[PDB]
């Protein structure tokens, strides 16, 4: 997250860190047994880390649980990142409490102009690299689909939306991948892609979760 703020420990209790020896992606807890992340975060050997603030220090509220199954969306296209969503089932159910809590799925999409909360442990610099160890947060509005398509001609589908600031300075970034965009209490986005970070006229692109709620619910119920 570039241009954000330190969230505060466990103030985003649905935020998970996916660990394969190191943090490599965010995700969102949607019930005691299931995490949603980006399909471009897919790999084997995932451990889900809940209740994290400093990902390098055991602070006392963590739960570390291995994934039993990963399900990349059937229509994911790695060339374009269309349908960039994946479900991860935990080997054992998380113990839900005030620092480890699910986020509600949308019953409808969000509109342009809605303010959202984006969070993660990704890069905090727009030029260069600096990775924080505590969770960073950013308030950012959903941008119009027309401004999104003008920023990235040819590349935006109905399964994507832009959020952030066309002036630059405030954005998600590498390492935030797979993490949440929450608006009015609902998980509306997943950190997906973009050109650089916090550059002018290059906002972040996010998987449009509301298009996937039926698939999420039916997949969880059948697995
Ligand atoms: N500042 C927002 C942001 C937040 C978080 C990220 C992390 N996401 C990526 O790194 C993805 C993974 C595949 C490659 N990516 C990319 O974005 C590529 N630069 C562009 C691309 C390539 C193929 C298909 C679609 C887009 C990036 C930008
Ligand atoms: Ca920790």
């Amino acid at each position: 997250i570039v241009g954000g703020y330190t969230c505060g420990a466990n103030t985003v209790p649905y935020q998970v860190s996916l660990n394969s020896g190191y943090h490599f992606c965010g995700g969102s807890l949607i019930n005691s047994q299931w995490v949603v992340s980006a399909a471009h975060c897919y790999k084997s050997g995932i451990q889900v880390r809940l209740g994290e603030d400093n990902i390098n220090v055991v602070e006392g509220n963590e739960q570390f649980i291995s994934a039993s199954k990963s399900i990349v969306h059937p229509s994911y296209n790695s060339n374009t990142l269309n349908n960039d969503i994946m479900l991860i089932k935990l080997k054992s159910a998380a113990s839900l409490n005030s620092r480890v809590a699910s986020i509600s799925l949308p019953t409808s999409c969000a509109s342009a102009g809605t303010q959202c909360l984006i969070s993660g442990w990704g890069n905090t610099k727009s030029s260069g690299t600096s990775y924080p160890d505590v969770l960073k947060c950013l308030k950012a509005p959903i941008l119009s689909d027309s401004s999104c398509k003008s920023a990235y001609p040819g590349q935006i589908t109905s399964n994507m939306f832009c959020a952030g600031y066309l002036e630059g300075g405030k954005d998600s970034c590498q390492g935030d991948s797979g993490g949440p965009v929450v608006c009015s209490g609902k998980l509306q986005g997943i950190v997906s892609w973009g050109s650089g970070c916090a550059q002018k006229n290059k906002p972040g692109v996010y998987t449009k979760v509301c298009n996937y709620v039926s698939w999420i619910k039916q997949t969880i119920a059948s697995n």
